[PDB]
């Protein structure tokens, strides 16, 4: 509630726009001179604003499209069943039931198909508007009138919905994947700092939102390709895609953090005492990799370019570091009395496999910089102050 | 198409049930006697079976129950506020305009909550209903008389809908989560299977819907706790959350297959010669681990109990002879010579990683056997043949 509404004002905005269009329209509807169908088709302007208000802009614009697509097809098959259903007499009835048996057949059928899986509002309209426009009907010539009317109440309650959700306080689909897209660097780093410090103790959210909001960028990226400029995005044809690129390559480290973090809930588990001889180099990489994370979104919040000096300078030479130290005390993780109890060595051999998935996620975080730099090229950055 | 057809017949049956019941409720509106009202409100019992229809039974009487909640609240808000608006005269209209901006900002809102994210349609009924029921009327006592005609309709429509739905051919719920439950263990086996013998080779589909397949469970165990006893679920509270409790300890596993099909794609890799080395034991626990998981499949599928010998003996004991191997042959892990180039030692290190990982498999594949006893205890199973 109240809670809600202080963490973010973008919906009650949102809220004030649905209502401020109903008022508008519902007072244009009453302040209306009497008419014998002005009380029975004025209802049909005040079912398309609920129906037609979206959250972002592109997807007000996108989902239009369809729907009218869908509305005209429908209305167009519709007639010409009709015209075609009056060429026989008195068994016109049954054309028109064994039409609706077929038609109702086929729109399920296609909905039912697993690419169309999103586009089921489309459908349903094809659906809903053939019948309504066969049976109400009844009639071609009669029908085709009142059409009219129809389509001028509902081009009325669209174009004030569209009016009023594109003017006051437009809600961009462009400036949501872009926040998205910041968000995910530090929700990674703080997943790596708690991961590294949970285990060298005597974290999950973060990956979690990096793996599986994996499909809500490529709904932002459809939206965002219907709307015009705006802004900071000068242009007509804005390179999308590499922010949804640069989204992957991000996740790719995300898996294997992923991955440490399992290591953590797992059953066999080393002896504290040995944890505490690797500490520093840990510690040292989880910094520096938390470091440069938080530093790669920095700069793409303010869509800089990356500067002259290295920005994995450190994790390179701190993952060297923590090799050097693994060679040195290797005799801690395998034993050498018996080569060439099973609780024990299990226990011990699991040092190794967390130093060797920080060294893969140091290994891993070289492909995000060419992604970052691909982006910086192709969408025209500022130079660094 | 055909294919689609030919895959799973249970879509067709579907369309097929659409189109009796829409050809059903249409010829019974056409072959009626003409009347005034017969042809201006005969359109609102073709309307209701098309937005009344859902694939499951359990989704029929789940989401009806909320949608009628919501529609007698919304006609009951409506009548009230009318009757109260009649109160001062000449000054209705405002109150009416105004009562539509509060409900639409309440109801959008409201729909804007987190938590309220599957009840869209409710909300969305509510509105719809509210608005219609105010302007369309225009007035208290000429609306409610209408009231009994459009219930009449709208309740031949649902209950011709219902009929043909809950008669031919009825598809349950409780009979899906139980194929996805048995499905799951024969995906994750062949993951395992598939992971081990690409890495020892001179794989996702499986893991990747057992992770990702965890809220299209809870929606079906939902959707089946509103069905009635049918065939081998001889009773009226089943213990539908063993299900879930099982899969999740399959979830389990699923996660350490999909570390071992991640270390596949890394980019330090250990030599082949190596590699060839460990082949016989990693392949052993592979096949034991592959075969207890499709037994536990199997027992899960003819709903049967299992028996007196136990089941992870030879997975334990192949577990034991890896460990062994690996103490024998652990000079090839980690050197020797510097003891108190570093791409060397990071590749010749993740050998130890994927027999960690294996052994934590091997050690978590008790939870889902402890699991799946607790569910054949609290729902009565056969005793084994
Ligand atoms: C040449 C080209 C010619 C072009 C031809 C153009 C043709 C124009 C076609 C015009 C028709 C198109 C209409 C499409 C509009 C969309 C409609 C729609 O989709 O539905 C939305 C929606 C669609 O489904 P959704 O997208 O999932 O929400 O369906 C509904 O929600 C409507 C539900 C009907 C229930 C309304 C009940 C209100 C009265 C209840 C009274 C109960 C009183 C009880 C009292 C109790 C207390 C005592
Ligand atoms: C006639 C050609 C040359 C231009 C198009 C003019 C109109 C006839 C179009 C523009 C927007 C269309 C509308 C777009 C959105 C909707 C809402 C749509 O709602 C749904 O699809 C149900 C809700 C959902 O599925 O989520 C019902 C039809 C309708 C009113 C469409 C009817 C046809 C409209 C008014
Ligand atoms: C009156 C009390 C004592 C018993 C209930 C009798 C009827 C008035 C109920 C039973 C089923 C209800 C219907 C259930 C399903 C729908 C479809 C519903 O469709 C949607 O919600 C839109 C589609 C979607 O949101 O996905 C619109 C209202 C309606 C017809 C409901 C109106 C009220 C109905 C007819």
């Amino acid at each position: 509630a109240w809670e809600m509404g202080v963490s973010d004002p973008r919906k009650i905005v949102f809220s004030a726009k649905i209502g401020l269009a109903l008022t508008i329209v519902a007072l244009l509807i009453f302040y209306q001179e009497p008419n014998p169908d002005l009380s029975r088709y004025s209802v049909w302007a005040i079912l398309t604003v609920v129906v037609v208000f979206e959250f972002t802009i592109g997807a007000t614009l996108s989902k239009g499209f369809n729907r009218a697509l869908g509305t005209l097809s429908a209305g167009g098959l519709a007639l010409g069943m009709a015209e075609l259903s009056t060429l026989f007499g008195d068994w016109e009835e049954i054309f028109c039931t064994l039409s609706i048996f077929c038609i109702g057949f086929l729109a399920t059928f296609m909905k039912l198909y697993p690419s169309m899986k999103a586009y089921e509002y489309g459908f349903r309209v094809f659906l809903l508007t053939y019948c309504y426009i066969l049976i109400s009907g009844f009639r071609t010539g009669q029908f085709i009138e009142v059409a009219i009317s129809r389509f001028l109440l509902i081009a009325l309650g669209a174009g004030v919905s569209l009016g009023v959700n594109m003017f006051i306080y437009p809600i961009w689909a462009g400036e949501d994947l872009h926040n998205l897209v910041v968000k995910n660097f530090m929700n990674v780093a703080t997943s790596l700092e708690g991961c590294v410090n949970g285990y060298l103790r005597c974290v999950y959210k973060g990956y979690r939102s990096a793996v599986e909001s994996t499909s809500q960028e490529e709904s932002l990226m459809s939206f965002a390709i219907w709307e015009p400029p705006h802004g900071p995005y000068k242009s007509f044809n804005y390179p999308w895609k590499n922010y949804v690129k640069l989204s992957g390559a991000l996740k790719h480290c995300a898996f294997t953090v992923m991955a440490l973090h399992g290591c953590i809930l797992s059953e066999i588990q080393a002896p504290e005492e040995r944890r505490q001889v690797f500490r520093q180099e840990l510690q040292r990489v989880g910094v520096e990799g938390a470091k440069l994370l938080r530093e790669l979104g920095e700069k793409v919040k303010k869509m800089e370019k990356l500067g002259p000096v290295d920005l994995l300078f450190e994790v390179h030479l701190a993952a060297e570091e923590l090799q050097h130290k693994i060679d040195k005390k290797s005799y801690l993780l395998v034993n050498s009395e018996c080569w060439e109890k099973t609780y024990e060595s299990a226990s011990a051999l699991s040092l190794a496999t967390f130093a060797s998935l920080l060294i893969e996620f140091v290994a891993r975080l070289q492909n995000v910089v060419d992604a970052f730099k691909e982006l910086s090229q192709k969408a025209n950055f500022k130079e660094p102050e």
